[PDB]
């Protein structure tokens, strides 16, 4: 399944679409179950440990990732809306930036497809076009691809466990 | 003090700048004190009652406004960051829309000016350009002007009470 990424020049947003060979109920769970989230999130070779994780309206979340060397990357946000298995809307901040205040609004939409499949549409809206650009420069398009691949593998395990 | 509003066509954001004749400490308080917030928020002739109000990182907020007739308008969001007296970042959703999922990310910046004055820069980033456009069509530029005027009056009372 291809990971389509739209990042038009001059715009302060990024849209990503990606399908999964599993029902959105399972995909949504991979997003809201603490023990599952850490197994696919982040780029390959990275480790993720959760500090706070509240997959509900008004809940906060915060995790720290470690590269295959020891470097740490801390992130946090708050969930505006978590409606199973429709969507998740929350803020996102990378604490490793020199200046504070650069916050992104993420909207993840989960739609059922024929054959009990799922189409995920992630919408990232940035503070400014440069913030959007800086994100892409950080090899985000690569990391996103890895995580989704990690998710494919996890979904298979979940499906196997199913029946 | 003029209320400058930038809403470039083709963009999914809106920037508003406005100065106040009071220290940002006082202005920030008008934003975080429950008993003060309801006295200036919303357009003229409107009444605002709070349901939840947590002016802190990870806090949720929710209020209902009534027009000078009886109509109700419900809104809610979550605060990503509340750092006194620097800024406030939070989500914003109008529950009166027919479709759910239209959420805005607001960033309010408070900067001190010469003469113990304040410059407030509000940044509204919408899901899509149409959402941004629809907001403006709702006479938002008018309501914002009213609220800021109501705030001017409230700030004077706060300053009088000061010394």
């Amino acid at each position: 399944n291809p990971t389509r990424i739209t990042a038009e020049p001059g715009k302060q947003e990024i849209i990503i679409t990606r399908e999964f060979d599993a029902p959105r109920e399972l995909v949504f769970k991979a997003f809201t179950d603490p023990d599952l989230y850490t197994q696919w999130i982040g780029p390959r070779g990275f480790t993720t440990a959760l500090k706070i994780f509240e997959p509900k309206n008004g809940g906060s979340w915060q995790y720290i990732q470690k590269d295959p060397e020891g470097n740490e990357y801390a992130f946090h946000g708050v969930n505006h809306d978590v409606t199973e298995p429709e969507r998740i809307i929350s803020t996102f901040e990378f604490e490793g930036l020199p200046e504070k205040g650069h916050v992104i609004l993420d909207t993840a939409r989960f739609e059922a497809l024929p054959g009990d499949r799922t189409k995920l549409t992630s919408h990232s809206v940035f503070q400014t076009i440069e913030d959007r650009d800086g994100m892409l420069q950080s090899g985000m398009e690569e990391g996103i691809n890895d995580s989704y691949e990690r998710l494919d593998e996890l979904l298979e395990k979940m499906k196997k466990l199913e029946h």
